[PDB]
């Protein structure tokens, strides 16, 4: 049981690929920009595993003063677009200080790309977002709501990860 934060910036897509994630269908999602809590129960391997995750925008990208965001997961998940170097650069902000927060152990993070049919124009390089997701132990990710498949893959990557980090901390 590990509930994921999801940071990503206005209208980058986080109530899409919330919805397509979690349901693992792209459905038309076409609401506005709500805040809440989701959840997504499957089973790896035959382990089973029980996801919750989080869409809010309390004051920053995420704030990381007591604002709402003194949550209790376990898992952490930003997505960054490939068109907004407000997304990518903000998301490695607020991860830098939290983490320096925190000062805990190895935690579950995923760097996810979303709104990949933007990709076409890649204003952030794979590379750079590469060392970033290694510097924290981090699984790099590029997917789009509009796609499940995608989508999928970021599924099981992440769990994946997820044991890694988990071995450590
Ligand atoms: N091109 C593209 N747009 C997406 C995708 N996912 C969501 N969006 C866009 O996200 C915008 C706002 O919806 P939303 O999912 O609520 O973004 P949010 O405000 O960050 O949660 C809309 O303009 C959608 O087109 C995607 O996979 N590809
Ligand atoms: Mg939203």
């Amino acid at each position: 049981s590990r509930k994921i934060a999801i940071l990503g910036y206005r209208s980058v897509g986080k109530s899409s690929l919330t919805i397509q994630f979690v349901e693992g269908q792209f459905v038309d999602s076409y609401d506005p920009t709500i805040e809440n809590t989701f959840t997504k129960l499957i089973t790896v391997n035959g382990q089973e595993y029980h996801l919750q995750l989080v869409d809010t925008a309390g004051q920053d990208e995420y704030s990381i003063f007591p604002q709402t965001y003194s949550i209790d997961i376990n898992g952490y998940i930003l997505v960054y677009s490939v068109t907004s170097i407000k997304s990518f650069e903000v998301i490695k902000v607020i991860h830098g200080k939290l983490l320096d927060m925190v000062g805990k152990v190895q935690i579950p993070i995923m760097l996810v790309g979303n709104k990949k049919d933007l990709h076409m124009e890649r204003v952030i390089s794979y590379e750079e977002g590469k060392a970033l997701a290694e510097s924290w132990n981090a699984a790099f990710l590029e997917s789009s709501a509009k796609e499940n498949q995608t989508a999928v893959d970021v599924f099981r990557r992440i769990i994946l990860e997820a044991e890694k980090i988990d071995g450590a901390a």
